[PDB]
């Protein structure tokens, strides 16, 4: 055949052998080799002589952070801030996150992107939020997603006191976008308010996948990798050292964030890391109520109990037949393309009035260090 | 303002970033860095984990030296052998020049071959001897190159004896060949009998490409190496060792001098038992260089010697490739200078079969293990051409 079989591996932007990651296997050569200590090396020196040259050229035709106008920071990540950007040639507004290499290099936490990256490229939903060019620098990561200018919904229950005819919606979007979510093979791990933007019509869809797994031919994973508040008893016991756990834990995720929305705090607050992962443990004797209906009150002791008999273990259609999903307003066909509790008020395209305010380097190798090795094949354009 | 600005950088088959080189670069970092010693890093083993396993696959589809038979040794270079070959799939003849990645590295001569590659890849003269593939593994750089059964100008000067009938026709040819590779922007610095081979009619191409340098802006090279074959070497290209060496086209017409005086009188004009003997000869050339008593040659074939040879100031050739065309000794009744190459060759080869090489005599190691990064394959991450 000769070069059908390998030209078809190179236009596959799903191949990690793409066009743009076999140049970004080119960058990340020459920007860990041109140190002067390695430059003695016959070998490297030959090499950065000869491609040097249009290496500089290349970075200078694609896409950098100075093709962004910065309108202001809307959050901070673990790593990087994500930032309300304009670009400024087509004028479009994006949401930009920045993730530090330095403080990733820094960690055992320098692969988790790539799941966020390739779930908000190619994931297609109305669910994900969705990413449109990922770039990077010797600096930072870059991802360019669609702005939400509905906030998130923490600041949405913080805004509103959330009636149970409010919840039933919200709950209802969640576990559509979990569906959808597992239905990539995939298991979200860490699902919370935070993680929950609303776009512009007052709509779900899902966000921060940093913490995302794939499946195994089985369903389950079998490894070990936060903050407890939203998270399952599996899970937190699973830290210890391996033991399975599958997408039901999700579900349980989704029950503190219904109880949490109703009454106010979550399920299993406490004034300290230990109290509130202690608190879930014990989750057979913690949880307790009030002024919560009988429907509303058992959806949230259906998905709060261990996986074995957690609503949603034997599928998304317990969940959805539910007493408590039954209104008038939406059915599942068309929650989407029905009227929000709350829509956005917006005066533009750069207004953040649901967002809040807020206000390094790498070390001069003496050997091959490779510190940019990790994020060759990151670079992604729609 | 656009990445179809990049689009062409990738497609141009002689851009440092097609997309060969752009595999060449993810595979030599693979092999450079899939050492024990070099995974206890992080970031490297973080690399080969995701990229290894592809990697491989793709190494697989690559053109291996399996593709090939190989019918005999038909020559060894410095740095590995010529062989004789048949591509298994197509079943076409080929000439397959080897050059060892290891002897290479460890002589710190390994960049003489990316002119060696681009001359004849992308020459398309008849002249110049022409490239099909280049490929490349962990241990060896490949050459596939058009078969030339007829064998070296060396074998024809030592089975027949050269009368000035055939010299002028010789001759002629190296000065077109030269002409095309001036014309491409490149000084030879290393023509001589060996590197002139002869196809299936008869005819000339030139070889050996190594010693190649790519003129400036104003047709001149700044080298202070004294390259090239002790034998062959001009006057200046000698000198330009010691100091700023700054020489043009010339040094080439230097060496069509010598091998014409090799062809007529049998040894080459600055023979001596020692390498040392001969440069010292080469530098005082206007007394060492003499005709013998006995070795009968026309006055004409002299006189283009002598102009040959001589300080570059005043060498033919100097002020253009016309004064050579004219000269004396080139008055024939057989061929005209736009036609030649289409005239009946002076020796035509005999060849039973298309893997005869009768004009040929037969004839008749690796990397350590790394520490820390060496990058062995860095020097020829883009060697890889197809046709
Ligand atoms: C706004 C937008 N529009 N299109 C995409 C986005 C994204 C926003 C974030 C995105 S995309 C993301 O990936 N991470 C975060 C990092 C900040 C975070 O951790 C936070 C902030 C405040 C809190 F009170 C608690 C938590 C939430 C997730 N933000
Ligand atoms: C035959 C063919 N067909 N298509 C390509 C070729 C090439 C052949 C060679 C090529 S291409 C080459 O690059 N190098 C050499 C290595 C051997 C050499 O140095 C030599 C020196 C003195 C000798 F008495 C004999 C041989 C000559 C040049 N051979």
């Amino acid at each position: 055949s000769r070069q059908r079989k390998l030209e078809a591996l190179i236009r596959d932007p799903r191949s990690p052998i793409n066009v743009e990651s076999l140049l970004d296997g080119l960058n990340s050569l020459v920007l860990d080799l041109d140190f002067p200590a390695l430059r003695k090396n016959k070998n490297i020196d030959n090499f950065l002589n000869r491609y040097e040259k249009i290496v500089k050229k290349i970075r200078g035709l694609q896409m950098k952070a100075e093709d962004y106008d910065v309108v202001k920071v809307i959050g901070r990540g673990a790593f990087g801030e994500v930032q309300l950007v304009r670009h400024k040639a087509s004028q479009k507004v994006y949401a930009m996150k920045l993730l530090s290499k330095f403080e990733m290099i820094k960690r055992s936490d320098s692969a988790f992107f790539w799941e966020e990256r390739d779930i908000m490229a190619f994931a297609n939903s109305p669910w994900v939020v969705q990413l449109f060019y990922a770039f990077q620098d010797d600096r930072y990561l870059y991802m360019v997603m669609e702005y939400m200018p509905g906030g998130d919904l923490v600041n949405l229950m913080s805004n509103y006191d959330v009636p149970e005819k409010w919840a039933k919606f919200y709950t209802a979007e969640v576990v559509l976008a979990l569906d959808a979510i597992h239905s990539m093979g995939l298991i979200h791990r860490d699902v919370k308010p935070d993680n929950m933007l609303l776009d512009k019509h007052g709509h779900l869809k899902l966000a921060d996948f940093g913490t995302c797994m794939k499946m195994d031919e089985t369903g389950m994973v079998h490894c070990d990798t936060g903050t407890p508040d939203y998270i399952s008893p599996e899970v937190l016991k699973s830290q210890g050292g391996d033991g399975y756990y599958g997408r039901e834990c999700d579900w349980w995720s989704v029950g503190v964030f219904l109880y949490e929305m109703l009454v106010g705090d979550t399920p299993f607050y406490a004034d300290s890391l230990v109290g509130t992962y202690s608190k879930i443990m014990d989750h057979k004797n913690s949880l307790c109520f009030a002024e919560i209906s009988k429907h509303a009150k058992n959806l949230i002791c259906a998905f709060l109990t261990d996986r074995e008999v957690r609503l949603g273990r034997n599928g998304v259609e317990e969940i959805r037949q539910h007493p408590f999903f039954k209104n008038d307003q939406w059915h599942w066909d068309n929650i989407r393309e029905t009227a929000a509790p709350v829509v956005p008020e917006l005066s533009s395209d750069i207004d953040s009035s649901n967002f809040d305010d807020i206000e390094e380097t790498f070390p001069i190798p003496k050997a091959f260090v490779g510190n940019q090795l990790p994020f060759i094949g990151f670079t992604y354009y729609r």
